[PDB]
């Protein structure tokens, strides 16, 4: 089998309570806290790009052996910092993997990782000793004071797809769905997207109906085969429409699993926000570790990408899993940020997008294990790297 | 066996004689025929943006059938209009493509489109009845009076991967190679791309010799195996130097043909320009039609992408392959280009740089059997189809 061997994610040390920004833009914080189903909203600070996001991600899980066995190191974006060179060029750098490797960006707004993973799987096939680091990386700012802010987030998912993977065994019955629409979508120039709210939330649904019942279709399968489902979400409340209108027609006792499965499966994701191409693997993190499913067991996964492609697959749990998980190190991670206030946020805000740089604003001095950006000279990005190195 | 099934390419309608722009910028015309090995420069008109070039390049090899078996439409770019939206969703609505495919874009400076047929072709090998469409798609846009003004062009090359091709079988030999260095790139923001000339030129041959090098060794062959090699052209001169860095070591025998095939496979080049992702298949298409290749024999090709990535691997020539090229309708295709002054290029440039729409100076009416962008209405491109359809 071919799948998921290790993953991991990062965020950056600030967040926003969910709560006060409701008390700052006149709205009651249960509209937020309920209403679109955030609690924390993650907080970019200057010195944190996609490049050194993804390498933060991607360095916890990858040790001296797997430098020298990684053949593709794939970066799936929407927050791209260069319109020629793939970011996945610096984190290969950075990570300082074997040079024998193809290194590239692949785009689709948030389905990007899904194609990226899979396409790796299909070129393991024949390298038994080979892996692929797939990392999703971005940054969702639609701006202040916006429509879509309180669902904006920072982040990126890292992900080693190798043979006989400790975690996920992905299984070859994966089916998309393309539907041209403008539901979401960034034209050159366009610091933030161009957002149809209502729109966005149809189109969703459509590619998650439409996507389901072909796979159900060639599958022979039903809801009632899957342990649990695990779906991209640009804010949990969202993700739960979908969910309902899909198992409206299930058992009884199906609905009760897969409505418990979706509660730990967002259960991060309530704390970070929308990352994009990051936040359905986000979701995959939070369901292995907060909920118990059994070795064998099958998890259904719904990618989506505005403009729109979706597709649904599925993957299974492998033997011993919960041993290859770093619970302690991912709840550590959310609970080691610090707490900025509204005026703070907004500061941040405003900075990243002139790429500000300020070590006291920052705190630089306390990311001397992490890697980050130090400077830009001459329109080249300078990383710091982990003084462990 | 697996590979390229079709091939082929489309170029906007207009072109600026190289001599004229010589003369324009107060050089020797040789300088540029001779010099950097080109003869004549596309010129893009406004009403044709990545999306109907590549449209363009994938309508006539498309037939009712692989419409309905093409599971999976990549465009590889980095002359991206949208941040979020893959220019691919577009171009399989366009086409009509059956909505059960997955749609993304690839990038990696002008390396891209070769992960993408490479990784298709893994994709391919448990789907034997579907098939895969690649479309490299860009505008090498330097700006006036600038020093890669020269290598501008336009332009791209579609490609349709199946199982028992009609032209080509890819076969299992790639290796890649990767190294960080800034040579070209463009960070976002920028109109232009940032190069270093000098720097630029040593690293494309140190890519090369380094791949080379690892392919030679890995798969225990020489050059004196190749009938004939491929490489990513950003002007013809270029690919002469890194050619003779290599064949040194060569045969008299070998030295004589590789240099010989490379005149065939820079033939469609010299009157195009660089078209970033697709000018190694280009050039790929200017060798299979105007050399007389034999079934069997292989051909060895290198991808380069600036950042840098650089890939060699080898295909070989399927038979009865000839039969399924199409040679008059491309020497039709550039025959029936019209030349225009270098004012009116330098009109048509400035043009293009703000979308700004001029029915007459595009002259639409004469585009009535093409696709083209026929307006931009609250962010949202409109497209022009063939009056076929
Ligand atoms: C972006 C991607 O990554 C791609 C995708 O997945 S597309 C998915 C949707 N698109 C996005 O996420 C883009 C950004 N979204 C947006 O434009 C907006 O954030 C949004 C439209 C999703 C919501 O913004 P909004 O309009 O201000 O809130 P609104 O839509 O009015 O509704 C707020 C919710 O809180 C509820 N609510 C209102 N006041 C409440 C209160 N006091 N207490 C509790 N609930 C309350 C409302 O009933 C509503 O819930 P419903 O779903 O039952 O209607
Ligand atoms: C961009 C990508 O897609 C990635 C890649 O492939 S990177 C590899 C190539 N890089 C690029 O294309 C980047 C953009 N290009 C450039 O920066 C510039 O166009 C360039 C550096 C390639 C050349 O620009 P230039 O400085 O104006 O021309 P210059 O360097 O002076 O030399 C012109 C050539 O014509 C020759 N020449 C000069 N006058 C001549 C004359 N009257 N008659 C004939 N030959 C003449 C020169 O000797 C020289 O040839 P060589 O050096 O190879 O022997």
């Amino acid at each position: 089998a071919i799948g998921i061997d290790k993953i991991n994610f990062y965020v950056p040390k600030y967040y926003v309570d969910m709560a006060k920004l409701a008390e700052a833009r006149q709205v009651d914080p249960n509209k937020f806290l309920i209403g679109i189903g955030q609690t924390e909203m993650a907080v970019s600070p200057v010195n944190q790009d996609i490049v050194s996001m993804g390498a933060n991600a991607a360095k916890d899980i990858i040790t001296d052996e797997d430098k020298k066995k990684i053949g593709m190191v794939i970066v799936a974006t929407e927050s791209a910092v260069d319109a020629a060179k793939a970011a996945a060029v610096q984190i290969h750098n950075l990570l300082g993997i074997q040079p024998f490797a193809r290194c590239f960006e692949m785009k689709e707004a948030c389905y990007a990782a899904t194609p990226a993973i899979q396409l790796a799987k299909d070129y393991l096939a024949t390298r038994p000793n080979e892996k692929v680091l797939v990392i999703a990386t971005d940054t969702a700012r639609y701006g202040l004071n916006s429509g879509g802010e309180p669902t904006q987030g920072a982040g990126a998912v890292a992900m080693v797809i190798a043979h006989n993977p400790s975690i996920l065994a992905l299984n070859e019955d994966a089916v998309a769905y393309t539907e041209d629409v403008y539901d979401f979508w960034r034209p050159t120039g366009h610091k933030y997207p161009l957002v149809d709210g209502a729109l966005s939330k149809d189109a969703y649904i459509r590619s998650f109906q439409q996507s389901w019942n072909e796979y159900a279709k060639r599958q022979g399968k039903s809801l009632a085969d899957f342990a649990s489902l695990c779906f991209h979400v640009p804010f949990t409340k969202m993700g739960k429409k979908a969910l309902e209108s899909i198992i409206d027609n299930a058992d009884e006792t199906t609905q009760e699993r897969l409505r418990s499965g979706y509660e730990d499966a967002v259960d991060y994701n309530r704390y970070v926000g929308n990352i994009y191409t990051g936040s359905l693997y986000l979701s995959l993190i939070s369901l292995l570790e907060n909920r118990d499913l059994q070795a064998g067991e099958t998890i259904g996964l719904f990618s989506y990408g505005s403009g729109s492609v979706g597709e649904f697959y599925s993957a299974t749990l492998v033997e011993g899993y919960k041993d290859h998980l770093d619970q302690a190190a991912h709840k550590a991670l959310l609970n080691n940020r610090t707490e900025v206030s509204v005026d703070a946020y907004e500061t941040f805000f405003k900075r990243f997008d002139d790429v500000e740089f300020d070590e006291e604003q920052d705190a630089v001095h306390e990311d001397r294990h992490i890697f980050y950006l130090s400077n830009i000279e001459n329109n080249v990005r300078e990383y710091h790297r982990p003084e462990l190195e």
